[PDB]
């Protein structure tokens, strides 16, 4: 399925502190972030997105159209410009952040109840599991 809507629970969160260093987010806010429980909230209306990734301190959201490139500065996170792309390889949504590191992105996958997210930077993934709420 290309459905992502729902508000999503973390079950999951495999390498986060890797992936973090790899965008060389700073060690104190790693160790902040490291283990917050995230809930994910999805709205998409065709091909029309907003992304909603809540914590208690510290959240992050973008909003996108698939197949439409997007400026994204990531100020709460790494602080970079990206030229960012969210496109469809079959049931798979993939985005792809053109800019200074290699390999950034992330995949979101439906299989049985539940979505999976693998965040990418360098040589590094990290693989979170999310059941809808
Ligand atoms: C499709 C869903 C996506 C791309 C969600 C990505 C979520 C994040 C990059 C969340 C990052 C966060 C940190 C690096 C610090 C802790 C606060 C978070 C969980 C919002």
């Amino acid at each position: 399925t290309r459905d992502r809507n729902g508000t999503w629970e973390m079950e999951s969160n495999e390498n986060f502190e890797g992936w973090m260093k790899a965008l060389d987010i700073d060690f104190a806010l790693r160790k902040i972030a490291v283990r917050l429980t995230q809930t994910l909230v999805i709205d998409q209306d065709g091909d029309n997105f907003k992304v909603k990734c809540t914590s208690t301190f510290w959240n992050y959201d973008v909003d996108f159209t698939v197949g439409v490139e997007f400026d994204e500065y990531t100020k709460s996170l790494d602080n970079r410009h990206v030229k960012a792309l969210v496109t469809w390889e079959g049931d798979v949504l993939v985005c792809v952040q053109k800019g200074e590191k290699e390999n950034r992105g992330w995949k979101k996958w439906i299989e049985g109840d539940k979505l999976y997210l693998e965040l990418t930077c360098g040589d590094q993934v990290c693989r979170q599991v999310f059941k809808k709420k």
